[PDB]
C-alpha cells in the first residue's frame, strides 16, 4: 500500500513552495540531480570507516563516491583535507571542538544577538554546557565588527579556539586580521562558512582556508546542496586527530546518499554558472534592502556585502515574530531574527531577516526587487488580505522551479 | 549539465546490491516510497523548533508531517511521546544521556567485545565524557548474567544503565533491569535499534513500560531510512529530551528522512510487516540449524531474533579470513567476537550474520539450506569464479524493492 496521506501533503509542500516568495536567508532549492542521488540505494549500505579503510565490506563502489565527494570538496575550496561525513553543520562544529579542546575550555565566539549562530556558544547549546564561553559583539554606532575589541577579549581570556563566522552578520569577515589574533594568544581559529560557502566558492566572498585552522560549513546554503555538513583543513595532520573524533567519535554510519548529493553539487558549483548565480544573489540582496530603506525601512549596518539582511523593525512598533507572521499570511517566508542589542528573547526579537539565495535560483533579477519590496511593505502597514496574496502568488508562479 | 561520473556510480551500486547476498544483521532494504520521500522537496525547510512552535515561517505543511511521524511511531510501540528528529541513532543517543547525565558521572552498559554498541561506553563520546562500566556474558552460558550486572551496579552506583547491543542474539529481560535500576536509582536506557521492527511486530519483548527512555534507529529490522528516534512513556522526561534534542545538540532537522519515517512507520503498522517479521526470525533460525549441521558451532545455540553468531573454531577459521572469502564470492558478513575469544578482536573466531535483508528479498526459509551451502564452501574450498556465478545467479532470482 502507498501512504496517499503522507504523499499528499508532500504535494501540498510542493505547491507552497512554487507558490510563495521564499525569502529565509538560509534556505535555497536543490536541482533535481540532487534529490535523485539523496534518494538513491546507497542509504542501504553501511559505511562505517573512511575510504580503503572500513569495518564492513561491500563498499567498494561506495569508496569511490565518498572520495569523489572530498577531492572534489577540496579543488573547489583549494583545501589538502576534507571529511563529508558530518550529518549537520552542527554535527560539524561539535567534533571539530571536542578534537581541539576538552570540557572547561574557553570557547571565544560571537554573541547570539550580534549574530553568531546556537554553536557559538549559547548556553542553551552543548557549546555553552561544555565550554567556558567568551563572546565578542558588533559596535552599538556602526553595527560592525571591532576587531581590537576582539583583541583585547582574546589577550584578556586566553580562548583555546576562536570562532569565526555567522548567521546573520551582513559584512565581510577579516580572516587575516583574525587568525592574527588567535596567534597571539596561542588559539585554534575556526571558521564557520556555513552561510556564505557558496559565495567563497564563487570568489564572491573572502576565502578563510588559507587563514583558519579549520573550516566548517554545510553543504546545503549558499552553497546549494544537501541537507548536511563539511570539514576543510589546510593541515592533513590535523585533519586525522578530526575524522578521528566524526567517527568513531561522535557519529556511527555516514549518510552515503546524501554525500553521493554532496558530490553533486559541488560538481555544479564548480560550473561557471554558478559564479553567475551567485553574482546575482548578492546584487539581488544589495538592491532588496536599498529597496526597502527607501521605503522608511532601517537596514542593520545600513546594507549588506553578502545574501542577507536584517531590518530592526523598532521604529515600526513591530516585534519580529508579528511581521514573520504577517508577511506569512500573504506568501512570503521569511523569519523573526534577533538584531544587535536585541532587548526582546529570540521567540518574539525585534527584527527579522531576509536573505535572497532560494528566490535568486528561481530566475528572480535585481529589476524586480522593487516589486518584492513594495509586497513586503504592504503586508507589514496594511496587514494580510486576499488582494494581497493573489498578488504574491502570480508573481512566483512567473518564476520556474528547479 | 548532469553530473555522469556521480550517477555511473550510483549505477554500479544498485548493480552490486542485486548481485549479492547482504547478511550484514545491521543492513536492509527500503521501500521505493520511503525513498521518494527522501528525495523530496522538503529538504529545503529550515524547520528548527517542534509542531507549533517554530523559528521560521512556512512550516505549516511540514509541522502535519512531523506530527505524523510522531503519532504513527506512538500508535505502533505503544509509547507516550516521542521524538522523530535525531539525525542517527548516535544523535539519538546523545542527546538521551547529556539530558539525563552530567559530564563525569557513572555510565554502565554492554561491553563491545560482548556484543556492545560504541554508544554504550567505548573509550566514542560516551567513553570520553562519562566514566564508564561495563557488563559482558559469561563463558560458560555465552549469555548475559543479571547477577553480575546487578553487583556492578550496586558496586559503581552508575547515573544511567544502557540495555541493549549490537550483536546479541538472545531475548532481553527488562523487568530485571528495571529492578536493578530502581534499587540503585537509574535511569534505565534500552537501544533497540537493532530488534526495533521485531518489537513493531510483537516478537520481541517490548521495552516501553520497562525503560525510562527508548532510544533506536529507523533503519535496520525496522526497515526505514537512515535516522534515528526516541520513545518513552513518561511526557515529562520527554520535554527534557525535545530540549537537548534543539537546541542542545542538533540545528535544522531533516525534514525529507522525517517523512522517510513516517512512510515507514505506515508500513509497519500493516499486517504485512508482521508476516515479514516472522519470517526474519524463521530464517534465521533456520539458516543457524543448516550452519551448525555443516559442523559450525552456534553461540548460546541458536537465536530468538534476526542474528546469530557463528564460532568457526571447529573449521579452524578467524572471523577476518571468512570475512574476505565471503566477501570475494559476493557474501557481505562481519567479523565478531565470540565470548572470551582465543583470538585478539581485530581477528576474532566468529562471524556475525543477519537476514533482515535477505528476507526483504523474498528468501524463505526452504532456501536457507542452499545459503548455508553456498557459504560453506566458500570457506572450506575458497573463492572461485564458478562459486561466485552461483552467488549471483541465486540474488539475482530474489528481486529488489
Ligand atoms: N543570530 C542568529 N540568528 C539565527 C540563529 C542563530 O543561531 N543566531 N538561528 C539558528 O539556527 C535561527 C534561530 N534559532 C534559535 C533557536 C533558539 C534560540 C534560543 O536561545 N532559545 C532559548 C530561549 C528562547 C526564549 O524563550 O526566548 C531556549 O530554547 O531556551 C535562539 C535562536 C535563525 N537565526
Amino acid at each position: 500500500k502507498r501512504d496517499e496521506a503522507l504523499f499528499e501533503l508532500i504535494a501540498l509542500e510542493e505547491k507552497r513552495q512554487r507558490e510563495g516568495l521564499e525569502l529565509i536567508a538560509s534556505e535555497n532549492f536543490v536541482s533535481k540531480q540532487v534529490r535523485e542521488a539523496v534518494g538513491s540505494v546507497l542509504t542501504n549500505k553501511y559505511a562505517e570507516g573512511y575510504p580503503g579503510a572500513r569495518y564492513y565490506g561491500g563498499c567498494e563502489v561506495i569508496d569511490r563516491v565518498e572520495s569523489l565527494a572530498i577531492e572534489r570538496a577540496k579543488a573547489l575550496f583549494g583545501a589538502a583535507w576534507a571529511n563529508v561525513q558530518p550529518h549537520s553543520g552542527s554535527q560539524a562544529n561539535m567534533a571539530v571542538y571536542m578534537a581541539l579542546m576538552e570540557p572547561g575550555d574557553t570557547l571565544m565566539g560571537m554573541d547570539l544577538a550580534a549574530g553568531g549562530h546556537l554553536t557559538h556558544g549559547s548556553r542553551v547549546n552543548f557549546s555553552g554546557k561544555l565550554y567556558k564561553v567568551v563572546s565578542y559583539g558588533v559596535r552599538p554606532d556602526t553595527e560592525l565588527i571591532d576587531l581590537e575589541e576582539v583583541r583585547r577579549l582574546a589577550l584578556e581570556h586566553r580562548p583555546k579556539v576562536i570562532v569565526a563566522g555567522a548567521s546573520a552578520y551582513p559584512r565581510f569577515w577579516d580572516f587575516k586580521a583574525f587568525r592574527e589574533i588567535a596567534d597571539e594568544v596561542g588559539a585554534y581559529l575556526v571558521v564557520d562558512m556555513a552561510h556564505f560557502a557558496g559565495l567563497v566558492a564563487a570568489g564572491l566572498h573572502p576565502n578563510p582556508l588559507p587563514y583558519a585552522h579549520v573550516v566548517t560549513s554545510t553543504t546545503h546554503k549558499t552553497l546549494r546542496g544537501p541537507r548536511g555538513g563539511l570539514i576543510l583543513s589546510n593541515d592533513p595532520e590535523l585533519g586525522k586527530r578530526i575524522d578521528k573524533l566524526i567517527f568513531p567519535g561522535i557519529q556511527g554510519g555516514p549518510l552515503e546518499h546524501v554525500i553521493a548529493g554532496k558530490a553533486v553539487a559541488f560538481f555544479e558549483a564548480l560550473q561557471p554558472e554558478f559564479k553567475e548565480y551567485s553574482r546575482l544573489v548578492v546584487e539581488n540582496a544589495k538592491r532588496l534592502a536599498e529597496e526597502l530603506a527607501r521605503r522608511g525601512y532601517r537596514i542593520v549596518t545600513g546594507g549588506t556585502d553578502n545574501h542577507l539582511f536584517l531590518v530592526d523593525l523598532r521604529p515600526k512598533g513591530l516585534t519580529g515574530k508579528e511581521a514573520e507572521e504577517r508577511l506569512d499570511a500573504v506568501g512570503i517566508t521569511v523569519n523573526k531574527n534577533a538584531i544587535p542589542f536585541d532587548p526582546k528573547p529570540p521567540r518574539v526579537t525585534s527584527g527579522i531577516r531576509i536573505g535572497t539565495p532560494a528566490i535568486t535560483t528561481r530566475g528572480f533579477t535585481p529589476e524586480e526587487m522593487p516589486l518584492v519590496a513594495e509586497l513586503i511593505d504592504r503586508a507589514l502597514l496594511e496587514g494580510p488580505s486576499e488582494a494581497l496574496r493573489e498578488e504574491v502568488r502570480r508573481l512566483a508562479l512567473a518564476h520556474p522551479m528547479p
